[PDB]
DNA sequence: AAAAATGCGAT
DNA sequence: CTAGATCGCATTTTT
DNA sequence: AAAAATGCGAT
DNA sequence: CTAGATCGCATTTTT
């Protein structure tokens, strides 16, 4: 779109390479983040050090917007790169600027925003309503629904650790090795490493 | 506020008695609401009934805005009356136009989401890192906390069934009352009927 | 050759 | 009862 | 006088 | 093991 290399024009790009941190929890917000190419992960924490994923984010996903509305705010979550990165980033101070030439943006972030409270929401009533066989079969489901999962002859194909399902449904490694494993006693999955053949 | 008397002065006032359902799940969004007077409640539910509270929301909070992006969208939530309520209630095709004449008023409330997505979040590593007395725990402080808490000579007092806790922290109405009994077997608070008192 | 990820499995 | 978290390391799978 | 909310407590 | 969900109703607490 149009109002696109506009804004774009208007940011530092910057690259990250995979496994890396583009945002700190806790510190302060004043840097608004666009992805233009490459996968990021949301994640929070416990004293202990256990990561919850709360989202992934991709091309054309805005970072950093949560503490962009009301002053000394501080972000809310780390953010950690998938793969590598190419995030185009501004000042707040500086797109506050832009917004107003053109409001129309403030709108597409918006949206984005609106989007992700219904994912995260979605996200509260599976903690609530789903045990974990079920948090993980409606992961495998999603994840070989994306695009950058594998054609397979028996259905799709995924790579992930046990380790990251469980940071995404919320349990222990152990559960979903064992999940897994039971998920493949029905013949519904057949996994060899981080490989996962989700069967159609 | 000024822009306030102006996005007031544009919109239907309506007003639902306590119990009752301003927004259904599901349905076709079309409008947005904005809490005048009173307390909602959003909530979720399983294929079974029970319900999932996200949040509550209180005067000066919008309803119904996720809708508001995308075309046809439904909502996402149930939205029910805790008390007597003042909505004021206008058309998204209406108020596209409102932001135009003035889109701070799109900021006012993008900034809301961001707080919403902040909590969701935070509600988001609480089902996944905290146990349900924890969760508990956490309730009846905030709970006591607001402002319609009442005061009382050994701490606050707060009204609520065990039921509607439940509804708050995901478990089990049952459950509830069990981890209420300990927390009064440990002099926290004290427990009489939908009556709570968390001793300070 | 390492660093990461796994599974044990009886509690 | 049913569903999950633990634990310290050696064994196995990946960069 | 009802409607809602609770607890049983052994599984 | 430790933490929670169940179940059908009578008893108790609230509108
Ligand atoms: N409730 C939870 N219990 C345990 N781990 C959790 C929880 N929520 C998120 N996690 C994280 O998810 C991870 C899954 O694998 P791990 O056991 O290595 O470590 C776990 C934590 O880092
Ligand atoms: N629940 C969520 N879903 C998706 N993205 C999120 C969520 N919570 C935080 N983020 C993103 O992660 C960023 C962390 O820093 P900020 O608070 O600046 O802004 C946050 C959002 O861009
Ligand atoms: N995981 C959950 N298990 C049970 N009830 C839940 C859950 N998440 C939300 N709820 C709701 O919270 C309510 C708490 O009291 P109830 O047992 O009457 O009914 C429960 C459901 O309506
Ligand atoms: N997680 C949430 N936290 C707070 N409010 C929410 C949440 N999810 C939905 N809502 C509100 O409830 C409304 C339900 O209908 P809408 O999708 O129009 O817009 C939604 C928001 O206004």
């Amino acid at each position: 779109d149009p109002t696109l290399e506009w804004f774009l024009s208007h940011c530092h790009i910057h690259k990250y390479p995979s496994k890396s941190t583009l945002i700190h929890q806790g510190e302060k917000a004043e840097t608004l983040y666009y992805i233009v190419k490459g996968s990021v992960a949301v994640l929070i924490k416990d004293e202990e050090g256990k990561e919850m994923i709360l989202s992934y984010l991709n091309q054309g996903d805005f970072i950093g917007e949560l503490g962009l509305f009301e002053e000394g705010q501080e972000r809310s979550a780390w953010v950690r790169a998938k793969t590598a990165c190419e995030v185009a980033e501004i000042s707040y101070k500086k797109f506050r600027q832009l917004i107003q030439v053109n409001p129309d943006i403030l709108m597409r972030l918006s949206a984005q925003m609106a989007r992700r409270l219904q994912v995260t929401s979605e996200k509260v009533g599976n903690l609530a309503f789903l045990d974990v066989t079920g948090r993980i079969a409606q992961t495998l489901l999603n994840l070989a629904k994306q695009p950058d999962a594998m054609t397979h002859p028996d259905g799709m194909q995924i790579k992930i650790t046990r380790q990251e399902i469980g940071q995404i449904v919320g349990c222990s490694r152990e559960t979903v090795g064992r999940i897994l494993k039971m998920l493949e006693d029905q013949n519904l999955i057949s996994a060899h490493g981080k490989t996962i053949v989700v069967y159609g």
